[PDB]
C-alpha cells in the first residue's frame, strides 16, 4: 500500500551503501577549476545519482501505481533530486500511459531552512503558505538529505495540521551520523558516511550547489566560506 | 553592461520567431496517450526549447561575464525553463572557469499566481523567502512566459522596495497578444502566436506541466479542466 | 506487418515536413564559432531531430513488436541517427520488457561511399563484415538521408544475394529534389527542401560531422572545402 | 607531447580503480527485466561511465590541444564509449573554439573480431579497408576494453604498415587478468576486476550490448547464450 507512517520507512527498500572509504579522486572526474581546492574528494558521481534516482522513480511508481499523489519539494537543496525525479517519473508513467490514463502527480514547493555552516541551528523556518490544497491528498515529500532528522521530523509534524490523507518520504541521501534522530524515509537513494557533502544542489552557505557531483568540502572551504 | 531597466529590454537580442501557423502534428512526436485528445498540436518541441535555452544561457553569461548575480525563479510555470537554464549556465561557466574563478550565481524562488483557466484574474499573489536578501544584488528574473505583462510589471514594481542593485528579465516565451502591456524581457527565447500554451511546466489549471513539448490546448481540454 | 518492399515504403507514416523557407538564424542557437561563416542557417535544430527520432523508434518498436531484427548502420553519415535510435529503441523496449522478454535487436555496420563535394559521383563503394550473417534475418537499414536514391536502391539490390528474410528502411531525412529516383523509406524523420545539408553526422567532404544541428552550408563553405 | 608508443602508455593518467569487491545490487538500478537472471551484479553504472568518459575527453583535448587527429573506433563493443567520447570531445573543443579555430578530429571505423563466448580465439579478423587516408596522421584508437591485450597488440602492428604519423590509445576499461600481455593505453577509464563484463556496448555473443550499465554476466547467462 501507499506509505503513511512518516519517519518510520516501514517498507523502505535498502539504499545504495556508500562505504566509509568509498569515493574518487577529484582528478578522475570533471570538477570546476576553482572548487578543486575546497573539496577533498568525489563521494558519489553525478551519473550514479541520476541512475539511482531513476530507480527510485520506478520504486515510487510501483508503490503508487495510478494513484494520484502530490510531490512536495523541500527547497532549495532538494532541486537536483526533484528535477531528475520528475523527469524519470514522468517518462515511466507516460511510457506506460494509455489513452484512458490520467496524470500521476501534482507538484509543490516549500522553502525550509535550518543550517548555518555545516550544522543545524536546531530551528526550522518554513516559508508560510496555505497548504489546504493538499487536504485529503497523498503527499510525497522530496528531500535531499536526512542528517540529524530535525527538518523532516519537524516538517512532518507541521504537515499534520493540514489534514493530508497520506504522507510519504523520498530522500536522496541519508547520513550515518550519531546525531541522527531515527527518522527514516520510505524511498532512499544513498546511505553515506558522516561528512558534510556539497554538490547536486546541496550547499555550504549557498556555495557548491552547481557542483555536479556529491563531494566532501574540506576544512579550507568550510573556513573560507564560513558564515 | 548588465541590464537595469525592467520592462524595457533595452538591449535584448531577438527571439526565435514562431510563425502564426508554425507547429507539428501530434503524431510526429512523443505525446502522453491521455493528453492527445486535449491538444490541437505541438507548437515548439522540447528539443528546440532546450537548444534555445542553451544559447540564452550563453547570452546571459556573455552579459554578466563573472559578475555574481542571483537568479529568481518565478514558480510554478518557469521550473522547466529554470532548471534547463541552470544546467547550461553552470556548464558554460564551469567549462571556462579557472583555478582563480568564483561561482557565478545564487538561486531563489518566488511563487507568483494570477491565472485561472486561460486568463489572468487581473490579480497577483506572492509567496517567498524574505526578498530583502536581494539588497545590493544583481538579480536575474527567470520567467516562463510574458502574456499581458501584468505579472512581471507588478512583481518588478514590488521588487523596488528592497534596494536591489540591478533587475533583468529572462523569459522563455513572449506571446503576440493584443493584451500585451508592453513589458519586454532582456533575454527572450521565443515569440509565439496568440494561443494558450501548455507543457514544459506551463499549465492549464495545474494540468500538462509534465507534457514535454510546448503545445496548444484545444477547446475540449479547456472545457474538461475548467475550474 | 514487418515491411518487406525496399523502396516502396508501402505503409510509411508521413514525416515532419520542413517547408522550403523553414529554418532559424544562426545566432538563435549554439554554433561552433569557426563554422558560422560557412553556414547560411539552421534548418533543423539538434533537439527536434532527437525528439523525432524518439517517435521513430516508437514507430519501429510498434511495427516489430518483439520480433528480433538486425539494424544495419550505413556509415558514416548515419552515426548520429543510429546512436540516437538505439538509445530510444532500447529504453522503449526495456521499459516495457518483462522477465520472460528477450533482446530486440542486433547491430551491424556497413560503410557506403558515393559523394564528392555536394553531388553523387554516380558510383558506390562498400566495406563491411560478411553480410551473409544476415541470412534469414529481419534487417532494418538505418540511413541518414535519401537524396537521389542511388545509395539505397543500389545497396538494397546488393542485399538480395544474401537471402535476408525482410528488408526495411529507416531514414532521418528525405530531400525534395528533382533528382530523386523514387526510393521511399518505411520510416522517415523529416522531408526537407532541396539544399545540401550538414551536421548531425552529415558532412561536406568530411567536414561538419560534429555540428549539432542540421544546417545549410553556404557557397563559401562549399568552396573552402571543395575536394 | 602527443603519445606515440602504442602499448606503453608512457604518460597515462591513472584510471578509476574498481576494487575486486566493488559493485551494486541489480535492484539498486534500472535493469531490463529479462536480463536480471543472467547477471550477478552491476560493476560500473552507466552514469559513472559517462562522467568518466567526459574527463577522458578533457584529458585528450589537453594532450592534443588544437592538433588535428583522427579517431579510429574499434567496432563494435567500442560504440558506447565512442559515442559519449565524441559528444564530450566536440562540446569541449567547440565551447572553447574561436572564429579562427578549426575542427579537431576526423572519425573512422574498423571492425575487429576475436572473441567467442568469454574467451579470445587467439586470432583477429580485421575487416579490410584502405587506411591510406591516415598516412601521416595522428590517430587515436578508441577501444572498449583491454583484456589479454591481443586485439590492440595485433591491431597496432597492423596499423604500422600504413605510415601513420602517430598512434595513441584511448580505452574505456582495462581488466586485471593474469592473461594480460602488458599492453597499456594512453587514456584509460577504469581498471576492473577479472570478470567478463557486458553492457555499454560490450557483449557476450552479441547479447547485452543494449544493457546501460557495465555488469557481470553469470554462469547461467554464459551457458544460456554459449556459442
Ligand atoms: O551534509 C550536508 N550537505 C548539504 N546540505 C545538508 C543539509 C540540509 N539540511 C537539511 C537536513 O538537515 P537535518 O536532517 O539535520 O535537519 C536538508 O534540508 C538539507 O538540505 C543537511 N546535511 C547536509
Ligand atoms: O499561455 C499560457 N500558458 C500557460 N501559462 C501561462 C501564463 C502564466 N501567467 C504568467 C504570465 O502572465 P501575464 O503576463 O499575463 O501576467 C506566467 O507566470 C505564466 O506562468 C500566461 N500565459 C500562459
Ligand atoms: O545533402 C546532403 N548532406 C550530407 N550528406 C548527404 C548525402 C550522403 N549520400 C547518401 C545519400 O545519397 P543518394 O541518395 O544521393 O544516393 C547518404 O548516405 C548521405 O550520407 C546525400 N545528400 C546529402
Ligand atoms: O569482458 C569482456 N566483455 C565484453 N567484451 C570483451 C572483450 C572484447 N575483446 C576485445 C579485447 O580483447 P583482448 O584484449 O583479449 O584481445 C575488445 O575488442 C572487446 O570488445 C574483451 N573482454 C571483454
Ligand atoms: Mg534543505
Ligand atoms: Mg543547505
Ligand atoms: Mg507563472
Ligand atoms: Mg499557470
Ligand atoms: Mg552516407
Ligand atoms: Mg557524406
Ligand atoms: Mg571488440
Ligand atoms: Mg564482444
Amino acid at each position: 500500500p501507499i506509505p503513511n507512517n512518516p519517519g518510520a520507512g516501514e517498507n523502505a527498500f535498502d539504499p545504495v551503501f556508500v562505504n566509509d572509504d568509498d569515493g574518487y579522486d577529484l582528478d578522475s572526474f570533471m570538477i570546476p577549476a576553482h572548487y578543486k581546492k575546497y573539496l577533498t574528494k568525489v563521494l558519489v558521481p553525478n551519473g550514479v545519482i541520476k541512475n539511482r534516482i531513476e530507480k527510485l522513480a520506478y520504486d515510487i511508481k510501483k508503490v503508487y501505481n495510478n494513484e494520484e499523489f502530490h510531490i512536495l519539494c523541500l527547497l532549495k537543496g532538494s532541486r537536483g533530486f526533484f528535477t531528475a525525479l520528475l523527469k524519470h517519473l514522468s517518462r515511466i508513467h507516460n511510457y506506460s500511459a494509455v489513452e484512458t490514463s490520467k496524470p500521476l502527480f501534482g507538484e509543490h514547493y516549500v522553502r525550509v531552512k535550518s543550517y548555518c555552516n555545516d550544522q543545524s541551528t536546531g530551528t526550522l523556518e518554513i516559508v508560510s503558505e496555505d497548504l489546504s490544497c493538499l487536504k485529503g491528498k497523498h503527499v510525497l515529500i522530496v528531500e535531499d538529505i536526512i542528517d540529524t532528522g530535525k527538518t523532516l521530523v519537524k516538517f512532518c509534524e507541521y504537515l499534520k495540521k493540514f489534514e493530508i490523507k497520506t504522507v510519504a518520504i523520498a530522500c536522496l541521501f541519508i547520513k550515518r551520523t550519531p546525531l541522527w534522530n531515527g527518522f527514516k524515509a520510505d524511498f532512499v537513494g544513498f546511505s553515506i558516511p558522516d561528512h558534510f557533502v556539497v554538490g547536486y544542489s546541496l550547499d555550504y552557505n549557498e556555495i557548491f550547489r552547481d557542483l555536479d557531483h556529491c563531494c566532501l568540502v574540506n576544512d579550507e572551504g568550510k573556513k573560507k566560506y564560513k558564515a
